[PDB]
């Protein structure tokens, strides 16, 4: 049971985690066991939120928006988007502003843009500090957590926060 639908989309470089970030929010639960599939394109899940439950629809849009009318539009119906980098991976995160471009210029005026830094759990490997995407995030307007889709550190909090937002 739910009183609205909240719409997610899910972009940034390849590789970065949008397809494990996903499976875990909706199934609770990270493979391992499974690295022969493509990755999840699609999901949902019931929240409780301010009292409130909501239905998340969550796509891993993969620049389908550009040849598919239906998720062209699905896009312009977007009430989040999630834009992930890869901690360890300086170059998923030296191409922000462009998703961050087709995020607004695609979407809608209301829709809540997150940014997720996935694969905090790679400690030693980290490339990008907390500091400097923290800081692109405020001057954006935008939220900002440190992930993992490994662990679920922080995964359940990234959906949760961009939905109270929502409001
Ligand atoms: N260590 C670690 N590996 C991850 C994490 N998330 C995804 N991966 C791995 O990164 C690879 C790409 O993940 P995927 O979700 O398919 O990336 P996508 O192309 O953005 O959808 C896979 O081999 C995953 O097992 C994470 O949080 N930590
Ligand atoms: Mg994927």
């Amino acid at each position: 049971n739910y009183s609205y639908i909240f719409k997610y989309i899910i972009i940034g470089d390849m590789g970065v985690g949008k397809s494990c970030l996903l499976h875990q929010f909706t199934e609770k639960k990270f493979m391992a066991d499974c690295p022969h599939t493509i990755g999840v394109e699609f999901g949902t899940r019931i929240i409780e939120v301010s009292g409130q439950k909501i239905k998340l629809q969550i796509w891993d849009t993969a620049g389908q928006e550009r040849f598919r009318a239906v998720t062209r539009s699905y896009y312009r119906g977007a009430a989040g988007a999630l834009m992930v980098y890869d901690i360890t991976r300086r170059s998923t995160y030296n191409h922000l502003s462009s998703w961050l471009t087709d995020a607004r210029n695609l979407t809608n005026p209301n829709t809540v843009i997150i940014l997720i830094g996935n694969k905090a759990d790679l400690e030693a490997q980290r490339d990008v500090t907390y500091e400097e995407a923290k800081q692109f995030a405020e001057e954006n307007g935008l939220l900002f957590l440190e992930a993992s889709a490994k662990t679920g550190e922080n995964v359940e909090d990234a959906f949760l926060e961009a939905a109270k937002k929502i409001y």
